[PDB]
């Protein structure tokens, strides 16, 4: 637990609302380092044993804010944004198969280390796009992963998280690891396809469909089998039944090495305007499939 005193940082922008869970960038003044900064309405000391944890595809934790009223976790600031954000921008028509393999690792080596490597087991249970970041290099990291477990005033709209949440998390069920391999390929489609998961929908409607119906996003025809076939094991109603992150690095260094799979991916990447159709149609589908 570094201290950073209230005074060190100067505060610029605040990315959620001013409440408690909103992420405020700012400059750590005594450092010169740009970070971020979750408003807490208190720090609970028993946190240590996340401040410990370190790995190129998490973010990283730098210090804690105790001056009441004011309580904040500090962390660095990834220069690019959100995953989220680049993925449904323009931008995202440079990515070919060779980036989204290596974004697909990066978000699968943090989450094998916070599954498997760190001082403590940590299952996220909010992995999702608008929680990995892009730090200047390209190297995504993931945030928010302490929150499920310390901090759960950040998260809960979750109207507007139920497309990554498994089924048993939807349910309040009982929960393994293996969740965050739900929430995962979801992530992996959104870097395929470029779209908003379920777009349009209600959080209800959604939480609805992939519990009782087993429906799943849309998989393009001419996305490629390989890609299909894991995202069809991450989805998997029985948890028991989706890979663990050791499995899924395993998969895709096997992808990589497949000849075959560059030219067949960016084929599939660069031509959305043929398949987008396919994703859409289904979203009216399920859209009148209330009215
Ligand atoms: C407003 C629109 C929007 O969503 N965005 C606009 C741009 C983009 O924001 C960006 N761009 N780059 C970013 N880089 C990082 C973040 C970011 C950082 N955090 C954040 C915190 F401020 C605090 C904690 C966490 N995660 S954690 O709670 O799981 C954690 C990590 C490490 C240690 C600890 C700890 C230590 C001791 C005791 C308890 C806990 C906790 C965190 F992710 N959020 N966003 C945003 C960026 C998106």
């Amino acid at each position: 637990f570094v201290q950073i005193k209230f005074d060190d940082l100067q505060f610029f922008e605040n990315c959620g609302g001013g409440s408690f869970g909103s992420v405020y960038r700012a400059k750590w003044i005594s450092q010169d380092k740009e970070v971020a900064v979750k408003k807490l309405l208190k720090i609970e000391k028993e946190a240590e044993i996340l401040s410990v944890l370190s790995h190129r595809n998490i973010i990283q934790f730098y210090g804690v804010i105790l001056e009441p009223p004011n309580y904040g976790i500090v962390t660095e600031y990834a220069s690019l944004g959100s995953l989220y954000d680049y993925i449904n921008s323009n931008r995202s028509e440079e990515m070919d198969m060779d980036h989204i393999m290596t974004w697909a690792t990066d978000v699968a080596k943090g989450m094998h280390y916070l599954h498997m490597e760190a001082p403590v087991k940590v299952i996220h249970r909010d992995l999702k796009s608008r929680n990995v970041v892009i730090a200047a290099d390209g190297v995504l990291k993931i945030c928010d992963f302490g929150a499920s477990r310390f901090h759960n005033h950040t998260t809960h709209s979750l109207v507007g998280t139920f497309p990554w949440m498994a089924p048993e998390v939807i349910q309040s069920l009982p929960v393994s690891e293996t969740c965050d391999t739900y929430s995962y390929g979801v992530v992996l489609w959104e870097m395929l396809t470029r779209e908003v998961p379920f777009k349009g929908l209600e959080g209800l409607q959604v939480a609805w469909l992939v519990v009782e119906k087993n429906e799943r996003l849309t998989i393009p025809s001419s996305c490629p089998r390989s890609f299909a076939e894991l995202l069809h094991q991450c989805w998997e109603a029985d948890a028991k039944k989706r890979p663990s992150f050791k499995q899924i690095i395993s998969i895709l260094e096997s992808m990589s090495n497949d000849t075959s799979l560059p030219d067949k991916c960016n084929s599939f990447l660069h031509n959305k305007a043929e398949w987008r159709c396919e994703i859409e149609a289904t979203l009216e589908r399920l859209k009148k499939l209330e009215r």
